[PDB]
């Protein structure tokens, strides 16, 4: 607290807040994720050091950029370069024109961030809309993957039981079966996110969490009419490759970047405005706040 001035709250985590801050000598603005100590558990300092270590490692145009890590008695401070564009999903629902080409561009940037994690031995484990930020429209509006509080370090392509973590709507079948897992769990979540980007509601849902899990473990998603009839088959195909329940057969981020809907978007992705997706996304966002 000797070096930064804190300003307004930007968002909330389970045991954290993110506030805009300024380094008092330089006048430079940043964002500080401030992790509280309400909950104390066995390996606290190992978890905090891991999050900082993973954040220090990852330097990519589509990943948040760590500046400093500061340990205090009651709080821990992870200081990042500030991005001012807000959450991706809140940006989309404010658009007046939003098409498959726009979803494809978003997913491509997400895929670049996820591929960069995996090449560096990092599994994020908590890919979800609220962890996707935006650089300012004045700065190019690059998608920024954020919050590595749940992320793990893996040795190459070796897989193991790394614990139960993540967000229910985005959990992978291998995690719900308590099977060993790894990098593919992020491509599963990427597939859930892509589905929502196209029609504005999730592929797996039930107010009963037990039935939600049963649906994920079955991998039983579909493309109902009429809203999916206007979606290109190539977009559906990419979802199919990400949402296969055998993680061995799931497309990797490096492969997904070569999918025609991603890398030939001007000729493969539809340019039709999807106003129903905007309408449903607004509801989707509002429910997740409550
Ligand atoms: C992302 C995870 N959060 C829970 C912790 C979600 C659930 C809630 N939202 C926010 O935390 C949020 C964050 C930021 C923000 C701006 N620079 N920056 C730089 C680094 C980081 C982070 C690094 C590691 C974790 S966050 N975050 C930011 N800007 C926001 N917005 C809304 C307003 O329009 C500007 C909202």
């Amino acid at each position: 607290t000797d070096e930064y001035q804190l300003f307004e709250e930007l968002g909330k985590g389970a045991f954290s807040v993110v506030r805009r801050c300024m380094k008092i000598p330089t006048g430079q603005e940043y964002a500080a994720k401030i992790i509280n100590t309400k909950k104390l558990s066995a390996r606290d300092h190992q978890k905090l050091e891991r999050e900082a270590r993973i954040c220090r490692l990852l330097k990519h145009p589509n990943i948040v950029r760590l500046h400093d890590s500061i340990s205090e008695e009651g709080f821990h401070y992870l200081v990042f370069d500030l991005v001012t564009g807000g959450e991706l999903f809140e940006d989309i629902v404010a658009r007046e024109y939003y098409s498959e080409a726009d979803a494809s561009h978003c997913i491509q940037q997400i895929l670049e961030s996820v591929n960069h994690c995996h090449l560096n031995g990092i599994v994020h484990r908590d890919l979800k809309p609220e962890n996707l930020l935006l650089a300012s429209k004045s700065k190019g509006a690059a998608v920024k993957l954020a919050d590595f509080g749940l992320a793990i370090e893996v040795q190459g392509d070796q897989q193991a039981w790394f614990g139960f973590a993540g967000t229910p709507g985005y959990l992978s079948p291998e995690v719900l079966r308590k099977d060993p897992y790894g990098k593919p769990v992020d491509m599963w979540a990427c597939g859930v996110i892509l589905y929502i980007l196209l029609v504005g509601y999730p592929p797996f849902w039930d107010e009963d969490q037990h039935r939600l899990y049963q649906q994920i473990k079955a991998g039983a998603y579909d493309f109902p009419s009429p809203e999916w009839d206007t979606v290109t088959p190539e977009a559906k195909d990419l979802i199919n490759k990400m949402l296969t329940i055998n993680p061995a057969k799931r497309i990797t981020a490096s492969e997904a970047l070569k999918h025609p809907w991603i890398c030939q978007r001007s000729t493969v992705a539809s340019m039709m405005h999807r106003q129903e997706t905007v309408d449903c996304l607004k509801k989707f966002n509002a429910r997740r706040k409550l």
